[PDB]
């Protein structure tokens, strides 16, 4: 058993790989063709979803460059944002580096939100996105909501310098909220599943309580998100959780556990994930893929985001 072979559990779930590849194709766009394409993904998302408003303690990180943006030209302006596009290396794409994704999210809401109120550079009225601009905006508006917002997110989080040209460096990243008090969790079912590890996994990560989540992990373990590299070792598992795992719901639905090499366990469960975003507008459909060793820690689970809603039900 290895990380590797555990990646590779229960190969019949079917990922929603349209996302890395509709990722691909924005890739390829110029930096004003990026810029464009998002400001109609994000007007498109309008007509159906509204974002929550970013925490204070988050937009604190973030004021700091949003006050020098806003006091900016719009020719400055623009070049900032074509900037983070191009990953070019200045002060504020180094600085936008060192956030967490979801005070980059806060960032660029802010920036339309002064585009929609004339205070920050709008894009051009009668902008000509490229052939292949439209082609992959056509694309996404056939995406299921789940994979847009995915989309849309990855792409935020991709923007500004290069972080592994940063070398060390103090991550910025939200406060901690404190865990919720035992009374007032409200604990998850799982149907086919009674495994004592994953339902304490997901009631103490719908808890915040990271401090008990991570103890369910092995030294070594590790947790793969959607579409990236496994996050390896207790230590970078919890500095994930903290930084990235705040206010999440997760509602598990079904599950079925089967013997693995070496006596351990593997448990796949699938259900719907909501991000404090958009809260109940967007069920994601999920599934987790657990690989447990005999003393009942995790040594793996990947979290998957599903094709489709048929995935749901395929056990
Ligand atoms: C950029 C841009 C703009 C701005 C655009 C804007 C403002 C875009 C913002 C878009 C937003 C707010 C996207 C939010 C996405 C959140 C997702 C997908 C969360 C998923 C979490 C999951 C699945 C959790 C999973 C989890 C579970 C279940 C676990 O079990 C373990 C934890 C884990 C995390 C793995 C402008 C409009 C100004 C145009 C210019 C421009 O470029």
């Amino acid at each position: 058993i290895t990380i590797d072979s555990a990646r590779r559990i229960f190969p019949n779930t079917l990922q929603a790989d349209a996302v890395p590849a509709l990722t691909a194709r924005f890739n390829q766009l110029s930096a004003e063709d990026q810029l464009a394409w998002t400001w109609f993904a994000f007007l498109e998302m309008g007509k159906t979803i509204t974002v929550a408003a970013p925490g204070a303690a988050s937009m604190q990180f973030a004021e700091g460059i949003l006050k020098q943006i806003k006091e900016m030209t719009f020719e400055e302006q623009t070049q900032v944002m074509c900037d983070l596009a191009n990953h070019t290396d200045t002060p504020i794409c180094r600085t936008y580096a060192t956030w967490s994704p979801n005070i980059k999210l806060g960032f660029w809401n802010q920036l339309g939100e002064w585009m929609e109120q004339g205070a920050v550079a709008p894009i051009p009225a009668g902008y000509q996105l490229s052939a292949n601009a439209n082609a992959v905006l056509e694309t996404l508006k056939s995406l299921d909501q789940g994979q847009q917002i995915t989309v849309l997110r990855s792409s935020v989080v991709d923007m500004g310098f290069d972080a592994a040209k940063l070398d060390g460096y103090t991550r910025v990243a939200e406060p901690l909220v404190a865990p919720k008090d035992i009374s007032q969790r409200v604990q998850v079912t799982i149907e086919g599943i009674n495994n004592s590890t994953v339902l304490n996994y997901m009631n103490n990560l719908n808890a915040n309580d990271f401090d008990e989540l991570i103890k369910l992990f092995v030294e070594d373990g590790a947790l793969q998100p959607p579409f990236q590299r496994p996050i390896v070792g207790k230590d970078a598992i919890l500095r994930f959780f903290r930084e990235e795992c705040q206010n999440l719901n997760l509602l598990p639905e079904r599950g079925v556990a089967e013997p693995a090499d070496d006596g351990y366990t593997q448990v796949k469960v699938t259900g719907k994930v909501q991000t404090p975003w958009f809260g109940a507008a967007v069920g994601m459909n999920m599934a987790w893929r657990f690989l447990l060793n005999p003393q009942g820690k995790i040594f793996f689970v990947a979290i998957d985001l599903l094709a489709s809603p048929k995935e749901l039900l395929n056990l």
